C-alpha cells in the first residue's frame, strides 16, 4: 500500500460508510474509475457535514481553499488545510481528469446557505437545492464515467443525481424533521393540506400519502429519462448507473412497503441489491 492508496481507501471508507447503495454500485467500476469517484465523493461528503465541526464554518472556509489550490496550481505541493487525505486524492485525479471546479463552489455556497435554512416557498427552490447538493456531484462526476463529454453527458448526470437526491428526500422525511428540516415546499404543503409535524405526531394519512407521491412520480419520471439517454456514458459505466439507479428507485417501494413512516430509515438489503444486479449484468 502506497501513501496514495492509504489516501483513496480512506475516500473509500467515506464512501461506504455515508451510502451502501451508492458504493455497492460504483465499486464495480474499474479501478482508476472508481477510485476517483471515492476521492470525488468524500469531498463532496465532507463539505455537506463541515457545519458541525466546530459549530460554524472554519472547516469549510478551508476545503474552499484547498480546492481552490488544485483548481490554480494542479501540479504543485499543498499544504492542505482541512483533510489532507481527500485532498491529495481529488489533486490526484485533477492531474489526470478535467473536474468541474465550480460545480464544487456551486455545492459548498448551498451548503453555507443551508446554514440559514427557511423552508422552500415552492418547488422550484426545492429542486434548485437538489442541484446545488446533487445535481453539482452528477457535474464533477460526468468526465470519471464517460469518455466523451457533451452538455447532454452533463445535463443526464445532473439530472440523475437531482432524482437520487429527491428519493433521499422521500427516504428521509422523518429524520429530517427531526432535525429541524422540512424539504417539501410551503406551496405543495399547503395545496395537499399537509403539515410535516402534524404527520410526524399522528401518523401518515391520505393527504400526506398523496403529496408524498407526487414527488415520487417526478423522481420517477425522471429516473425513466435518465436511463433512455443512459449510452451517453461510458460502456463500463452504463451498467454501473443503471445499478445504482435502479437501487434508489428500490427505495420508493421500500417507503411504500413501511406505510410511509416517519420513524425509521428504510433500506434495500444488501442481497436485493445483488438481485437487482443480476438482472441489470443479463442485459449488458
Amino acid at each position: 500500500m502506497t501513501m496514495m492508496d492509504m489516501n483513496f481507501k480512506y475516500c473509500h471508507k467515506i464512501m461506504k460508510k455515508h451510502s451502501k447503495s451508492f458504493s455497492y454500485a460504483f465499486d464495480l467500476l474499474p479501478e482508476d474509475q472508481r477510485k476517483a469517484v471515492w476521492a470525488i465523493y468524500a469531498v463532496c461528503r465532507k463539505i455537506d457535514d463541515s457545519i458541525d465541526v466546530y459549530g460554524d464554518i472554519q472547516f469549510l472556509n478551508q476545503i474552499k481553499e484547498d480546492i481552490q489550490s488544485i483548481e490554480k496550481y494542479p501540479y504543485e505541493y499543498h499544504h492542505f488545510q482541512s483533510d489532507r487525505r481527500i485532498m491529495m486524492a481529488l489533486q490526484h485525479v485533477a492531474q489526470h481528469k478535467n473536474i468541474a471546479f465550480q460545480s464544487f463552489y456551486n455545492l459548498i455556497d448551498t451548503v453555507y446557505k443551508d446554514q440559514h435554512f427557511t423552508m422552500f416557498e415552492t418547488d422550484a427552490e426545492l429542486f434548485g437545492y437538489c442541484y446545488g447538493v446533487a445535481g453539482t456531484v452528477g457535474e464533477v462526476l460526468t468526465p470519471i464515467l464517460s469518455d466523451h463529454e457533451t452538455h447532454q453527458t452533463y445535463d443526464v448526470a445532473r439530472r440523475l443525481g437531482e432524482s437520487l437526491q429527491l428519493i433521499n428526500i422521500l427516504r428521509d422525511v422523518g429524520e429530517d424533521f427531526e432535525n429541524e428540516r422540512i424539504y417539501f415546499s410551503k406551496q405543495r404543503l399547503k395545496q395537499y393540506e399537509v403539515d410535516i409535524a402534524e404527520v410526524y405526531q399522528n401518523g401518515v394519512n391520505n393527504h400526506y400519502i398523496d403529496l408524498w407521491e407526487y414527488y415520487a412520480a417526478i423522481a420517477e419520471k425522471d429516473f425513466r429519462d435518465v436511463m433512455d439517454q443512459i449510452k451517453v456514458f461510458s460502456i463500463e459505466a452504463q451498467p454501473i448507473i443503471e445499478l445504482a439507479a435502479r437501487i434508489y428507485i428500490e427505495i420508493l417501494d421500500e417507503v411504500r412497503q413501511a406505510n410511509y413512516t416517519l420513524h425509521e430509515r428504510v433500506f434495500v438489503e444488501k442481497r436485493k441489491k445483488a438481485k437487482l444486479f443480476h438482472e441489470i449484468n443479463s442485459k449488458y
